């Protein structure tokens, strides 16, 4: 239509590359956070934005397993700069029509003056990595321009996909948005063996979307926009407007809106990362008649690495769509060998129509994520995917002697919550309908009963745990909303999920009347793709989810959150506290 | 059939070599001892070993008669390791069937745990050397890491194909089985004077059988696994089982299970020795048709 952006216009670009490893630990590589003109689009002016070395993404960081780095992230950002993102929220518009986040510009609406007026504050937490507290990106502890954030990576793990991103107290939703993301792969000789496509062949996609603002007459005008929605103008409990989180029109590839990449007819391997503040990409490669691609890509690796065997993503109805939430981690292989001359698209799909057409009322009024054409050559890939992948991968027991963490997940008009979704740490008890009260009727029939010990980020910490053992943590989500939730430090293994009836909790009492009940005549299987190592999964609700892991190799105080970082900014946040068990001993 | 490799699959390897001999004697060749992971064939997940200097066979070593040499045997597997052998044994199965060495996977067995707890402890025999006790690689002396056995090898012996690999006492049958073997060649004037064929046309071949374990649904998983047959439950003198030695159903070739050589139509020279725990292999040369082929092999 006029006014638009036409997708496919500019080729995809990745991050240089950057290998910090040396012979003097004590030399640290400077990464400078730096302003930066971006070009998202051919058909856009330059965009504004701040990035790791002056590059958004940054720079992708290659390193061995067991090379240990240090980095010294360095706010260069002058006193004085322009925030690169501009920030409102703005009314619901008429039922059943697309929301206005699926649109450009404000509408109206005045830029919020208090984030215009944000500094360069900022801290980086490579996001996965096995690592001490200080060297983790503990969100208080940002830096302004001029002094650095010194972090220690041991790499003493297997090899996978990390990544890195600002993580500052309160503003990670405009830091991340304003640029200050990036890829970080570490290697080792399991993956080696595998032989897998590499050089040329290996291509890093952090995908995220954006929108932008819009000039007066409607012209696109390349900055940056944090656009969200009101869902309740005045909260009962506080005075404040209550927003969703953040969606946008537009994805960005690389740091490109909708590119193509040449390829060759052979195998490629894709290291995937939604870096996006919310939006759930639901991907599906797609051909020139809109057809779904089967057979085509194999799932090998995930958040922590080398999947046990490979999984098919065949568009079928085992998995029709590629399902990636903010911080997940995919290693594809993509098999090109029988696709010369052809163009294809990953698109994302709408709810609401099939692969490849505009939903804009499911959420997704672009489909387009990026195109590739195929070139064909006369070379023969004789790669081989071999039925079981990873021979170290070991699946987790719940034999394992463990502890046990309840973390209950409720829904945004809970009581005394200010009209936000919460974590509530629980702790079972040996006064019934009550306030932070939750009782639940297991599979076995009979009923726990709980109490709430922590409702937010700055509660009393409730998680004190012994380096080096073993804890399953049960995620129990009471609302219809899903929430990607993430452990720093340590990877994990998925148990189990199980649906349950949650309309025994009464938002006005924030307790349950009646029982939540476990429902065993709804199924949740597990993905096809969750067998692996995991950081940081899905948790739709109403629903629970078991996930078991090792607190290992580190010591300090970490987080756990929700990773809508617009969720994560308003208190969907927790500390815990990882120490020698020989300290433990004194409390 | 389903669950099975394809043979010749791959192509044929040969470790790198080693030249060791120097002008100053005092100056050893480390040869460190590391975990590695080694892809058996296309097919597999790759193979937790232990090789020496990371390689599996380890390198092929080549001196001249008469030169001396001293070589560290080192151990750099760090503590923790994860053993890499997996060790069962398992139960007779019915007569006139083939044995259950024949067949991956533990059945229903357990791993043995006495085996798992293994640390990294070796010491290396040069098997064929003509050196005193002090560097033959005694088996008591085998050393955990971080430590070394020093050898001095004088090589004063006529050109032929020596072997080394692990001697540890009690447990060779899992360090050797863990990729703990290479060859050695000693070269000299008299082998000189024959022009055999060399360099390309020289080809050590390291062969040895082994078994793999295999996940629940039966898919072979990579893992290396030393798989014995009990013949007698309980023997009358002692509490304890008596097993059979090891044989395994997949034939590995410098490191790789049923690779492929591609070769000219002319002479080559081919190294041979057998590195397995037990089995005795009778070779044949076939043809396409399955026909011995007469007239084209010479033992020198
Ligand atoms: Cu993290
Ligand atoms: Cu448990
Ligand atoms: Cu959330
Ligand atoms: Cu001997």
């Amino acid at each position: 239509a006029p006014g638009e952006l036409t997708p496919f216009a500019a080729p995809l670009t990745v991050p240089p590359v950057l290998r910090p490893a040396s012979d003097e630990v004590t030399r640290e590589t400077e990464i400078a956070l730096r302003p930066t003109w971006v070009r998202l689009h051919p058909q856009l002016p330059p965009t504004l934005m701040w990035g790791y070395d002056g590059q958004v993404p940054g720079p992708t960081i290659e390193v061995r397993r067991g090379q240990r780095v240090r980095i010294a992230w360095t706010n260069r950002i002058p006193k004085g700069s322009e925030y690169p993102v501009t920030s409102v929220e703005v009314p619901l518009g008429p039922p059943g029509t697309p929301a206005p986040n699926t649109e450009p510009g404000r509408g109206g609406v005045e830029p919020n003056k208090d984030v215009a007026a944000l500094p360069a504050w900022s801290v980086t937490h490579l996001h996965g990595a096995q690592t001490g507290g200080g060297n983790d990106g503990w969100a208080d502890n940002a830096v302004g321009f001029g002094d650095a954030q010194l972090s220690e990576y041991p790499n003493d793990h297997q090899a996978t996909q990390w990544w890195y991103h600002d993580h500052a107290m309160n503003i990670t939703r405009w830091n991340v948005m304003a640029g200050l993301y990036g890829t970080y792969l570490v290697r080792d000789d399991e993956e080696d063996a595998l032989g897998l496509p590499s050089g040329d062949r290996e291509i890093p996609l952090l995908i995220a979307d954006r929108n932008l603002d819009t000039d007066e007459d409607g012209r696109l005008n390349g900055r940056l926009l944090h656009k969200t929605v009101i869902v309740q103008q005045s909260n009962p409990e506080t005075g404040k407007p209550v927003s969703i989180p953040f969606f946008g029109p537009y994805t960005t590839v690389n740091g490109r809106i909708w590119p193509y990449a040449d390829v060759d007819d052979g195998w490629y391997r894709l290291r995937l990362v939604n870096a996006s503040n919310a939006r759930i990409y639901n991907l599906v490669l797609i051909d020139e008649d809109d057809r779904p691609v089967p057979g085509v890509v194999h799932q090998i690796g995930s958040d922590g690495g080398l999947l046990p065997r490979p999984v098919p993503v065949d568009f079928d109805d085992t998995l029709p769509v590629l399902s990636a939430a903010p911080a997940e981690r995919f290693d594809l292989l993509v098999d090109f060998r029988a696709l010369g001359g052809r163009r294809l698209r990953l698109v994302d799909k709408g709810p609401g129509a099939p692969a490849g057409t505009p939903d804009p009322l499911g959420g997704v009024r672009y489909p387009e994520v990026m195109e590739f054409r195929v070139r064909e050559t006369c070379e023969e890939d004789s790669f081989a995917l071999p039925e079981v992948l990873s021979g170290s991968f070991r699946r987790m027991s719940h034999d394992i002697p463990h502890g046990h963490r309840l973390i209950v997940l409720t829904p945004p008009g809970t009581k005394g919550s200010g009209g936000h979704p919460e974590i509530w740490e629980m702790a079972e008890v040996e006064q019934v309908p009550a306030e932070g009260v939750i009782q639940v009727t297991g599979a076995d029939g009979r009923t726990k009963t709980y109490r709430r010990t922590a409702r937010t980020f700055n509660d009393g910490l409730g998680f004190t745990i012994g380096e080096g053992t073993h804890e399953q943590w049960t995620f129990l989500n009471l609302s219809p909303i899903l929430h990607p939730m993430h452990i720093h430090l340590a990877d994990f293994q998925v148990l189990g999920r199980d649906a349950y009836d949650a309309s025994g909790f009464d938002l006005a009492l924030g307790g349950t009347r009646t029982p939540v009940r476990l429902d065993p005549d709804t199924p949740v299987p597990l993905a096809p793709n969750e067998l692996g190592h995991k950081d940081v999964f899905q948790v739709p609700g109403p629903q629970g989810l078991r996930v078991m892991g090792k607190f290992d190799g580190a010591y300090g105080r970490f987080m756990y959150h929700c990773h809508l970082l617009e969720h994560e900014d308003m208190g969907m946040m927790r500390p815990f506290v990882v120490m020698p068990p020989e300290a433990l001993k004194f409390d």
